[PDB]
């Protein structure tokens, strides 16, 4: 008799040609995670519901992985997934592919400095940046690796020359306030 | 054994690009402030709640946000939100895009007075229009950016120098009897 | 533990351009008079569940009506959409878009008169048809705007020479017979 | 605190260009006649459910039924549903549909037997073939209505010579093993 | 008053053109004998729950599996189901299909490994391949039939040489590192 | 530091280059990187390694060896790593 909202669980499969619903495996794996670590229910319940959220090739995996070892609790499926399909990297790895993402040709430049922090933040998790000069070298590949011009890279560049450089929000603002 | 609705959460996603799911910010943080605010339950719910109705570049800033400071209480976060992706407008840029907006090719008259409107409301918030002129602003900004014609560029001039101007309802009124 | 249906919200836009979702305003007002009239809930949460229906410019209308007076009841809200949106046509113009209205160049004759139909229940709720003749303005609009022909023609003008003329359901019957 | 499936209701439109989503009649009136007969609420709860499956068209004649007679229950609105839409076909037509309908241009002829099937069911209903013979036009329709070829040819006619007939289920099987 | 997550329940069709939300039949018959074998309510409510999962020629097959029999239980209607959908492969058929299997002209080298190894378990269920040279095969079977080559090619050589032979998720570590 | 990570990352064997020239090349750049503490040198193998399979012309079965010295464990000093890139240039 009463009516109320219904969140999509986040769908992930593994292709490479990924359809529009479905998420990077990161997102997924904190989704599923958070079934096998929070909810209350008994592990037979946490397998279904994490090979709910699975389709395609991911759900193979689940298949794969539950025929070898019925006995398998959800803890120990999510570190097969892990292996599978999360990601590798190391330091060099980490830096080069930070260091060579440039602005791609139909980005606007504030959205390439988002795209371009969230390599960042991974970069630093693998400690391949010291967190001590992530500021100028955001400065620094934003200039590099943007498609910048105007008043915008002396803007920029006298951030660079001042002092304290800015934080990513300061950053962005500059950036968006340049887009205008 | 009893059905009910399901009211899909409003989805928002900072893309430029932005899916025909996914709403402005302003319509998204209005969902997540009733998230923040009203509901009863610990900030810990409260946070799952918010990331759930994010997607791409605005999850990530969710992510960013609470992995800087995992003791961050979700109306903290909403004021990151506010700060990324909130309009900044000044008093001379709200005026000037209200003025600038001219009816667009494909756009029914009808359509660009009610567009026009909602751009009045944004400028008259930053205090950019005096609220005593914003009828007379209507007539003359109709008047200057639609693709008028015909007897109703008459009725229009004729309601300008008849005293007590059109509420917008009014107006709409109006202009929907001209395009029948 | 239990599964269960889960109803779409009609959803609502008042865009021109109206997406494949989205119903026409009358539908719509049906629903909203429903949640304004029938649910138990406090006005605050018969707003809330009137604004989730509503998407683009039905929605800001919906802002606009909040902001000029928060103490406003939803009743008096459906009242201004009924205003913004709702149709205002009078006994000549509702009487000339029922005789206007021909059988579309795709369309299948027997989709036409259901089509022409709902036109013909419009216009008796404007009272600009009398109930006592909408038989015979069936049967005449039926033949004079559709893509006749064959003996569905001679069958019809029958019809309209037998006496008792068809209702809309027997009307259908034969149009589908000779559809075959 | 608790997730939970959610089957999206079978909606029905009654328009010839059916949207994706949306049912066959004859599986719609099965939905229908479930909230009717079945379910425990009071007959305007029941009118509100089957409403909610409806869309264009259809939903149109659901309020022109109403419209007529508000005293209405549900068993007789669905009547009215049945007369306009549920097929009407005598024994000579669905003698001739069954007969007529070949393989399709794009169909693998295992798809065709099962289509071919379907109208078998609907001619033995209507009693226009006598069960007892079902069989031997099973082979025969598939023999001159099939795009078919090579010794399932063979394998068929041999089967129409060996005494005993196949079932649907073994006569797809045949045709599925020739199909690899 | 609360709001909730809903599973989208698996649709299956049985048609070869199958639309995107359509599932093969195998994890189709993993969802439906969970429904028939799990869940606690009586067989009249089992088959619903089947037949909303159902759209197209399978919902075809379970009314016709039904009006042969309204007396069966939903264990025989799946059984039914395995002998119109379910694969039937010899050993000489999942064999050939295991061998004849190369990576596919937009295939990722990576993508073609994991659908490969499906296509294993899929033969050593039938027992067609002794599990003992799983390995080998792998080895093999991706070398013989991938689009593979540079000193990917010389590694998995030397894997073959190497005496323990690769896990699959270490056959897939090796192709992903060359994958960068 | 940025302009020196920059700099080292952006040095590519140049189309005239023996690419035995080019890893002594990249190498003075490194030395330049570490005194800048641009580069910890605890990964500086990693990176002798990457940066020339990154920015070399290579190919052949030095790739191969390369990638599997990567693979080895113990990783090349620059003296090694030029071993291996001469003994593939005869």
């Amino acid at each position: 008799l009463l009516p109320v909202k219904y969140c999509k669980m986040r769908i992930f499969s593994g292709s490479t040609a990924a359809a529009p619903e479905e998420e990077p495996f990161e997102v997924w794996l904190e989704q599923a995670t958070e079934i096998a670590k929070e909810w209350p229910i008994p592990e037979a319940e946490k397998k279904r519901w994490v090979a709910e959220s699975l389709r395609g090739p991911a759900l193979d995996l689940m298949h794969i992985v539950q025929a070898d070892n019925p006995s398998i609790s959800v803890g120990e499926c999510l570190e097969a997934f892990k292996q599978v399909f999360g990601s590798t990297e190391s330091r060099r790895t980490s830096q080069v592919k930070y260091l060579r993402t440039y602005q791609q040709e139909g980005e606007k430049i504030s959205a390439y400095v988002l795209r371009l922090e969230t390599l960042l933040r991974r970069a630093v998790e693998k400690r391949a940046i010291p967190r001590n000069i992530a500021d100028q070298v955001r400065l620094e590949q934003v200039m590099a690796g943007a498609n910048l011009g105007n008043v915008l890279w002396c803007r920029l560049q006298e951030l660079k020359d001042q002092g304290p450089l800015p934080t990513f929000l300061q950053l962005m603002k500059v950036i968006r306030e340049e887009e205008e």
